[PDB]
């Protein structure tokens, strides 16, 4: 009988970022960099991981919920859907530069 | 009687990117504060403003040229627009930040 | 009872990748040459190998999804293809050249 | 009464490229900079900056020449216009990086 | 449940190709020449020899994927094979004199 | 009163070379190079254009002679055409980079 949104919305968008593991692992990266010693190549990558995580999980919850709300958009959501794997991409092979701990 | 187009798509990029401005100024601060000594706070910032100004010039061009390319497509073209403004807005911010000299 | 497609753009663009063992041994090998000594010859070959498998990977995810959404194009087909194969093929020109640790 | 082609097409391409001026300096810069010493990060540039050179040209003279070959091309063209501008705009960016002597 | 097209696309060439053996041999012979001493007569071989390789492959795989694109080319085909062939027979002579290590 | 073609065939060639001024420069680099000192990354460059030369010769004059001698060959003369427009482009980028007397 409670029938709030707060644990609906977390839920949500939780399943559709689903970066825990990538962003925990990105912490201790970035944690661990600058404490050892001055190395700058690779913060900026995590810095770069995450912005683009916020933008592709920015774009995908809103076409996730709905697709009709404009008068017709059929062919757009390839555009959309092209636009978001292209990021994806780009954060898997930033992903993999950094958990080589180097260039 | 020159009927090419390799001077028509670097006009049409240039005039579309405008940050010839902004990007020169992006080299010298980041040429000067590594030379300088280790500074970390302002390249993280110069690395963010110049992928967003990718991701703004890749979204402006593709709409720009055309409008009318998916059966119908009158309402998500704000969207576009809207996030591509807000993009814009990033990049005041962090420009404004960089040019300060300091976080 | 999880309709998300976060994990769906993964999967997606990693198996349209499918360069983990590429890029993987591509990290030690940039890894391992600035940190023996100066050498050269060895990183432009993995900057352009990457270069080029992000621009594969562009083409071939957009055409692989859906090819109707023009309102024809048959042979225009087999051009993008063309030109896809021809990266791969200059892709495994230069990952034999690295593979030898020499030019 | 020269009915040849051979300055045709040198010609064409010629005014298809128009990086003389581009190519000139990057000539100058790659030598100069091993002349001096073993500086790294700006020989990479001036490889990528010719690599898509070479890419936005074969793609540009192409369609230039014609654009009826295949049975319908009409939307398509756009997309091939969108990959090529980009392309130049990766070209100005890595122009501007290297013109500063530095990264 | 994976249709997707990299594999595709790799395998295809690879096997248009099939050079990895020879290939591998002049990378093995063109880092042993510059490794024990200055030898001009034997890298151009292998320049020239890697050129062709790739010339053919560009050829072969065009008009092997299909060969009904155009209205009508029944006999130009020979001609291309014609060519082909005669690249794939200058190949031949060069590689055998690399492998004799001497002009 | 002299119906000979020996005259023909040379001038006919000769104007669908047109690389006397090419060459000729060609020839003077390849002799000072080896002459002052031992420099390999000079004469690979020579080596190169001529080659290339030598093919876009071969291609141009054939179908500069006639294009109606199979039974149909409209769309495939770009192809050809588009070729070879590539090969001059790459002389013309390996020629400005011997001029340069450097890499």
């Amino acid at each position: 009988n409670h029938y709030a949104s707060k644990k609906s919305a977390a839920e949500s968008m939780l399943d559709i970022a689903l970066l825990m593991a990538n962003a925990s692992q990105l912490k201790a990266v970035v944690e661990q960099g600058p404490s050892f010693a001055f190395y700058v190549p690779l913060v900026v990558l995590i810095s770069i991981s995450l912005v683009l995580q916020i933008g592709v999980g920015v774009l995908l919850i809103f076409l996730v919920k709905y697709d009709l709300n404009n008068p017709a958009k059929h062919a757009k959501l390839d555009f959309l859907n092209n636009l978001a794997t292209g990021l994806v991409f780009i954060i898997v092979v930033v992903n993999i530069f950094i958990t080589a701990f180097g260039v």
